[PDB]
């Protein structure tokens, strides 16, 4: 405001402070079974005024829970915790400075054969909860003050609220490799060998040159949360085999931009991406063929015409964490004589 990073309390009553966690998730991706646990951890040391830390009062574990039922809006869900205060009762004033870190615990990826689809990053940061207790009159004590202050930063500076008595302190990412839970009404069934991508072209007509390269196109957009550990750095790209090649990213903008060519029957395949990613595709125009497209997207089925000789664009198509394949098929209308 300031001072708005720290909590007071409406008279006589004890502050109230709710810590609100931040999951980042992109967008193709059901949310995971996962307990944020908050850890409050008595810290010494001497107040402003002579007097040593006080000390004595606990603050439990407090938690919050995601479940399949959390979906994300601006590719993160925040949840937050009651009070914390709540069910904590001081003995006598002075200042209470607590340690409150999150510890890494509360949930387990999903495996298949020993194979592992998806990573939690949890919040390694680490902070100073000072908890400001004074006297009441008659007697007994309140939460007076509340603040924070981020550990090991230099010079941390007080941290301001996002909403009224409500702080985000953890912030964790959560990432899904792609379409490795095909089946789209059970995601137990669960398939480690399944590929990112699968683009196919199928030329159609009994005139249709079934020999020559069809040219393409390809840029993909990894998602904001590969941003956040452990992240892909490599792609591995297989235009019909044995050509298998290594692109990189493009670590500014995470995008990594491709160009292959495929014959009829022939198959592009991605071998593996985060779930959340995106991409664009261009099938250059070529006389007398009129493009189509088939495309899985996460599971759903949707559907594009082409022009004639227009180039063949696919502008922005998820890449989920079920199904992901495109059949593009090539039509050339038959030359019949009479």
């Amino acid at each position: 405001d300031d001072n708005s990073a720290i909590t007071k309390a409406n008279g006589e009553n004890n502050a109230v402070v709710k810590i609100n966690k931040t999951l980042n998730i992109a967008e193709g991706i059901t949310t995971p079974t996962a307990t944020f646990t908050f850890k409050f951890t008595e810290k010494t040391g001497q107040s402003s005024n002579g007097a040593p830390y006080q000390t004595g009062v606990a603050i439990p574990d407090r938690n919050v829970e995601y479940n399949k039922n959390d979906h994300p809006t601006a590719d993160k869900i925040q949840k937050a915790t009651e009070d914390i205060f709540s069910g904590v009762a001081y003995g006598h004033a002075g200042e209470y400075v607590y340690d409150v870190a999150e510890a890494k615990t509360g949930w387990q990826a999903i495996t298949k054969n020993g194979k592992t689809i998806d990573a939690m990053r949890y919040d390694k940061r680490t902070y100073e909860m000072h908890v400001i207790v004074k006297n009441k009159v008659n007697g007994g004590v309140y939460i007076s003050s509340v603040y924070f202050k981020e550990n090991n930063k230099s010079n941390a500076p007080k941290v301001e609220s996002s909403e009224q008595g409500v702080y985000n302190l953890f912030d964790n990412t959560y990432t899904k490799d792609a379409s490795k839970e095909p089946n789209p009404d059970d995601p137990s069934q669960v398939d480690p060998n399944a590929k990112a991508l699968t683009i196919t072209k199928k030329v159609d007509g009994a005139s249709g040159d079934k020999t020559r390269d069809f040219q393409f196109h390809i840029k993909i957009q990894l998602p904001s949360t590969n941003k956040t550990a452990e992240t892909p750095v490599t792609n591995i790209i297989v235009k019909h085999g044995s050509k298998s090649e290594v692109l990189a990213v493009v670590t500014p903008a995470d995008t990594v931009e491709y160009n292959f060519t495929l014959k009829d029957g022939e198959t592009f395949t991605v071998e593996q991406l985060p779930a959340g990613s995106k991409y664009t595709v261009t099938e250059t125009g070529v006389a007398g063929y009129t493009d189509s497209s088939i495309y899985t997207t996460n599971g759903a089925e949707q559907t594009s015409q082409g022009q004639k000789n227009v180039d063949f664009t696919l502008t922005d198509i998820l890449i989920g964490e079920k199904k992901n394949d495109n059949k593009v098929t090539n039509k050339i209308d038959d030359v019949t004589p009479t």
